[PDB]
């Protein structure tokens, strides 16, 4: 059988920063941008859909610190991130975004308002700690490795550095940890990532942190999982139909794993499905803030502009909501925070499914129902 991961609490990795193996910047850093003639005076569709304006009558994230494990953040008054460490550049501190990504994630979670545009984060009063775990601008320094061994792949190394980043994030004192990383591998080629499970457990059970994970996006090593087989009723979530493990997504319910929807409310076609997905949130045609706290809604692609999109943004909305919840109800354990998010979500046609889990989050219901 395909088995859910079994957590070994004794396997917590050392609290140390830096990459699993040496890394070097090979490309100049990207910056986010805008579609010609965009008007940011209006509220982004995701803000209207999630009723952020209303939700803020009830909570703003004041007193809460969210750690963001992503590509780093270029800080500004509107995205006032603090150093959380670097797991890409051995000399870094998490306050350099070379990918036009982590800055935007952080802005969705906790971006401040401005009178000149309609954008605001979910938890605009929250603190933000930035941990850089990934960058497309860096490459591993040439190394002699065994190419037939899953434990010496870049994915395996990336999961080893992730496990330490989760330990470190927890040690920083964050009460919500947003994990944008969604590492993929084939179920028949298992990586030993016992440390990731132990780190997630430590964050959630030892340091009182809510952990939110991106469902992941298809492409490359992330090939879509098949749906559950209805003829096998003892496996309603279809664990036995899985081909692609997504980590740490698959540690659910230790983590709440978040899939993507678009502006019409449908599951995003790039959103990685699986038995571990618990909820969903907006993940397409996203508006966020850039390196100066300026509104952005486009990125440089291969043949020109592409939209801001991905399950990392879905996870960012949910991390924001968790922050709102923990402010308004500080007595809630991380299990109760998560359960509140899922229990008030708008459930899909089958009640729960592998694309959206319990469904699309509903901030006002979560805060008041
Ligand atoms: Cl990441
Ligand atoms: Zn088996
Ligand atoms: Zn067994
Ligand atoms: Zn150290
Ligand atoms: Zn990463
Ligand atoms: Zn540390
Ligand atoms: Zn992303
Ligand atoms: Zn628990």
């Amino acid at each position: 059988m395909i088995e859910p991961p079994v957590i070994d609490p004794a396997a917590v990795p050392p609290d140390e920063t830096g990459p699993d193996n040496p890394m070097e910047q090979r490309r100049v850093c990207a910056a986010p941008t805008v579609y010609p003639d965009s008007n940011f005076a209006d509220r982004p569709w995701a803000s209207d859909y999630l009723r952020l304006t209303e939700a803020h009558k009830f909570a703003t994230g004041a007193g809460i610190t969210v750690a963001v494990i992503d590509t780093g953040v270029n800080g500004s008054p509107r995205v006032p991130a603090e150093p959380g460490g670097d797991f890409v550049d051995a000399a870094g501190n998490g306050m350099s975004d070379c990918d036009a990504h982590g800055t935007l994630t952080a802005s969705v979670i906790a971006g401040r308002g401005a009178p000149t545009d309609g954008f605001i984060g979910v938890a605009p009063d929250a603190r933000i700690l930035s941990l850089r775990h990934t960058s497309a601008a860096f490459q591993p320094v040439g190394a002699r490795t065994d190419p037939n061994n899953p434990n010496t792949t870049q994915t395996a190394g990336s999961l080893r550095s992730l496990a330490r980043a989760i330990v470190h994030a927890a040690n920083l004192g964050a009460q919500v940890i947003n994990i944008s990383e969604a590492a993929c591998y084939k179920v028949t080629r298992p990586i030993d990532e016992t440390g990731v499970g132990a780190a997630v457990n430590y964050a959630v059970h030892v340091k009182n942190a809510v952990v939110i994970a991106a469902a992941g996006n298809t492409g490359q090593d992330c090939t879509q999982n098949p749906p559950p087989d209805p003829a096998v009723p003892s496996d309603p979530r279809g664990w036995q139909q899985v081909q692609t493990i997504v980590s740490p997504a698959w540690y659910s319910p230790l983590v709440l794993t978040v899939g993507g929807i678009g502006p019409t409310g449908q599951p995003s076609n790039f959103s990685m499905s699986g038995p571990w997905v618990g909820a969903a949130a907006p993940a397409e045609n996203i508006t966020a803030l850039g390196y100066g706290g300026e509104p952005v809604n486009a990125l440089q692609g291969q043949d020109g502009l592409v939209p801001v999109a991905g399950t990392s943004f879905a996870a960012a909305y949910v991390s924001g909501l968790a922050a709102l919840i923990r402010q308004r109800y500080p007595d809630l354990t991380p299990a109760q925070v998560i359960n509140r998010i899922t229990a008030t979500a708008r459930h899909p046609g089958g009640g729960v499914d592998n694309y959206v889990g319990a469904g699309v989050i509903d901030p006002v219901a979560a805060l008041t129902w």
